């Protein structure tokens, strides 16, 4: 079985999450063939060389299980875009594209955060487009700790997620020519029905941990959307 979650959000003052998602690696994870994180694994990234003990510790925990036989692979979300090369490799994670076609038991399955799906969202398109840009990055990064710390409690006052627009759903479904999507970011977990490429087709959407978690697992037999206690 192959396993998908997002939307941790994973923040020091939110424990109980850093608590749910140590038993999931230790306990779901070890047992899956593959782990899938599609962003906004944590509630914020000013950089891999962030301090943060709580980074260090998550880092090891993700990095047992790729160490352990299971890959763990990652889709940036708009909270932790900049997680980089150097994070990457101290979790022992893959770094993938905005959008991903897996194979799973014979079936073929879009992955992505969902963001780029939010199309009717100026404001944060907008952003978007600027903070994707490689060379700004470079530069936000070349800034003291201190300095991109004070930024990002700026930008985070400032920032209600609004929902995926249909037609770039569908885009993106008849692009890949998949019957199959998972997505985050918009903390409405379901699982959609809809029509792609003139068929059925299914939108899973994962939800945001708190109180419990979410993961897809895939099957050769099932697609299951799973809602699990801490
Ligand atoms: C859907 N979200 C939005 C909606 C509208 C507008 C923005 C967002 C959004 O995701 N905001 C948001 C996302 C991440 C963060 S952050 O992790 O604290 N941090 C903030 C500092 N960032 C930064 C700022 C300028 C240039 C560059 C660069 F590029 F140079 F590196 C990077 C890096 C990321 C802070 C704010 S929401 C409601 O969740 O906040
Ligand atoms: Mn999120
Ligand atoms: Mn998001």
């Amino acid at each position: 079985a192959t396993l998908f979650i997002a939307d941790l959000h994973l923040c020091v003052e939110e424990p109980a999450i850093t608590a749910g998602f140590l038993r999931f690696l230790a306990e779901e994870a070890r047992k899956a063939d593959a782990l899938y994180i599609l962003g906004d694994l944590f509630e914020a990234w000013i950089g891999d060389d962030d301090p943060n003990p709580l980074h260090r510790q998550m880092a090891a925990a993700i990095k047992a299980v790729s160490d352990s036989g299971v890959p763990c692979y990652f889709i940036h979300g708009n909270r932790d875009f900049l997680l980089g090369k150097r994070f990457a490799r101290e979790s022992g994670m893959t770094l993938l594209p905005e959008e991903k076609v897996l194979e799973l038991y014979g079936r073929r399955v879009l992955i992505m955060h969902g963001d780029t799906l939010c199309t009717d969202d100026a404001g944060y398109q907008a952003f978007r487009a600027k903070v994707h840009k490689p060379w700004l990055q470079m530069l936000f990064l070349a800034l003291p700790l201190f300095v991109r710390k004070r930024i990002a409690a700026r930008m985070r006052a400032n920032s209600a997620i609004m929902d995926v627009n249909q037609n770039a759903v569908v885009s993106a479904m008849e692009k890949h020519q998949v019957q199959w999507l998972i997505h985050g970011h918009t903390h409405r977990p379901a699982v959609h029905e809809l029509i792609a490429n003139q068929q059925p087709a299914f939108r899973v959407v994962l939800g945001a941990w708190h109180t419990e978690g979410s993961m897809v697992k895939v099957t050769a037999d099932d697609v299951e959307l799973i809602h699990f206690p801490f």
